[PDB]
């Protein structure tokens, strides 16, 4: 029943292995995020070697049907390498990894390694991940080829089999930083052939395994970087087959686009005659057009007329509330011709992930993106890009519609020059004002981050960056800092904006560093009255 993490903080391998098998894989999970005290005790080189030896002989005896103990043991072993990476106090001696490779081989060579089934899939998942976590990607290319060859609809029925076998592609990805692997990968013609066939299996399209086919396509495209190798004609032959068999937009385009993403990074699009696919993709994927007004155009993938209307109506609303709150006088900053805005809305975050990168040139591991372009250019039309979501705001249900729209208004009326122009950090303001103008006082997560005990000073908020993408600090605490100033010192907000509206970034920074000294006490008390009321 209950996890007892202290049992793992021990010098006895027997007590350690008793804790693994008796607490099971779900308690061993705690070791990933445990204190450096527990990690250092549990993941000594002695423990790893002894656990690996016992794991090797239990795996030799495996007779199918799954194993909670093996699952927990290989989970432990791969947790050690995780801790070895993140914990400086932890470095494995040279004789550990050969023993871990002994434990993995024992499972690989067991007659049941390629068994089908959900319980088996659970252990298999941990073994395949360990191949990656232990830097052994060079040792199992023939295992990858076997799994790619043997996969079929019967394996596909089990979630844990899909999840486990998908780990071969993470292994091919991880091999890039494995000098044995990159020394070997150029001769693996059988593996390349099996990757081609796996991705080209049309029965995976629109199935629960399509995502595996897309991963196979991606990993294949990475192999185009070995331009001289024995595998190079077959890699090229495989990529050509994928691009010609699947559409860039339609059923299976995740496979097409998966290949395109990596193949373009390591070779040129002209080899496969796919240069400039993004334009036809933009027209096919964003095939609806709705003209809100002469200043806002929507291009969308699949929205209803009612969503279009509610989106137009909501943006017109935010515009007038923005201009009143920011005291713009409707006067844009200088050298900004961004009178017209183009709004691009995909059907879902999945579609955004597939399509927005190529069409717009952006990262898509986020909730949306605003692209100001160059306001000084006559004919510049900025774009924000977003996706429909069930949890978005009715009646449009476009995730971050109001948020991105305020980015456009902020960029045109508060922030001189294009996006990269400032020479000081403006993240707290840009994101804070985008949240505050669009949510005003409805922000439960902002209240929550006050009540949970972890807080930020004004000084820390102003020095916030996108590094690590700390959503709490960026969006919640940016929101609080902005809201606090508009409520308690809106006249100081205008003094700041006099600077930002003229590009005077050093004066802007001197102004808000003054705030971080004057108003910290007032801000601290204010966040408390917010968490109380
Ligand atoms: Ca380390
Ligand atoms: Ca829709
Ligand atoms: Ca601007
Ligand atoms: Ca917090
Ligand atoms: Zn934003």
């Amino acid at each position: 029943e209950q996890c007892d993490l202290s049992q793992f903080q021990t010098t006895s391998s027997n007590q350690l292995m008793a804790a693994i098998r008796q607490q099971g894989a779900s308690c061993v999970n705690a070791l990933f995020s445990a204190d450096t005290g527990v990690q250092e005790a549990a993941f000594s080189s002695n423990h790893m070697y002894n656990v690996a030896q016992y794991t090797r002989t239990l795996a030799q005896q495996y007779a199918g049907g799954g194993s909670d103990e093996l699952e927990a043991l290989y989970l432990y072993l791969r947790a050690g390498y995780y801790a070895e990476f993140y914990n400086s106090n932890i470095t494995f001696l040279s004789w550990v990894t050969p023993a871990v490779k002994g434990a993995v081989d024992a499972f690989v060579q067991n007659a049941h390694f390629y068994d089908n089934g959900d319980a088996h899939g659970k252990v298999l998942n941990e073994v395949i991940i360990t191949m990656d976590s232990a830097g052994l990607q060079h040792a199992y290319l023939d295992v990858v080829t076997q799994w790619l060859t043997r996969w079929n609809a019967q394996y596909a029925e089990h979630w844990y089999m899909r999840n486990a076998v998908n780990g071969v592609f993470t292994l091919l990805f991880g091999g890039q930083w494995n000098n044995q692997y990159t020394s070997l990968i150029g001769e693996q013609t059988a593996l390349v052939t099996a990757l081609q066939a796996f991705a080209l299996d049309r029965t995976k399209v629109n199935s629960p395994t399509e995502f595996m086919a897309a991963n196979a396509a991606r990993e294949l495209g990475r192999l185009a970087r070995y331009t001289d190798a024995t595998i190079a004609p077959k890699v090229t032959e495989g990529l050509t087959a994928i691009f010609g068999q699947y559409p860039s937009y339609g059923d299976g385009d995740a496979i097409w686009l998966g290949a395109a993403d990596t193949a373009s990074y390591y070779a040129d699009c002209s080899q496969f005659n796919i240069c400039g696919f993004e334009d036809a993709l933009r027209d096919a994927a964003l095939n609806q057009t709705f003209i809100c007004s002469d200043t806002i155009k929507i291009r969308s993938q699949d929205m209803s007329q009612a969503q279009h209307l509610a989106a137009c109506d909501k943006m017109a609303y935010e515009e007038s509330f923005f201009h009143t709150t920011l005291e713009t006088g409707n006067q844009p900053v200088a050298d900004d011709h961004n009178t017209q805005l183009q709004v691009n809305i995909f059907n879902s975050d999945t579609d955004y992930g597939k399509y927005a990168g190529p069409i717009f040139g952006i990262d898509t591991n986020n909730g949306g993106m605003y692209l100001e372009g160059n306001p000084a250019n006559v004919g510049n039309i900025p774009n924000f890009i977003a996706y429909e979501a069930s949890y978005a705001n009715p009646d449009h249900f476009v995730w971050n519609l109001e948020h991105e729209y305020v980015h456009y208004l902020d960029g045109r009326f508060n922030m001189y020059g294009d996006f990269g122009t400032p020479t000081e950090l403006v993240v707290w303001w840009s994101e804070g004002v985008a949240e505050y103008v669009s949510r005003v006082n409805d922000n439960p997560q902002a209240i929550a981050t006050i009540q949970d005990g972890s807080t930020y000073t004004l000084a820390q908020v102003f020095d916030t960056t996108y590094d690590g993408f700390d959503v709490d600090r960026i969006y919640r605490w940016g929101y609080l800092a902005v809201r606090f100033m508009f409520e308690r010192h809106p006249d100081e907000v205008q003094r700041m904006l006099s600077a930002t509206r003229q590009g005077r970034w050093a004066e802007y920074k001197a102004i808000i560093s003054g705030w971080a000294n004057q108003y910290q006490s007032e801000f601290a008390q204010w966040t408390e009255a917010l968490a109380k009321g």
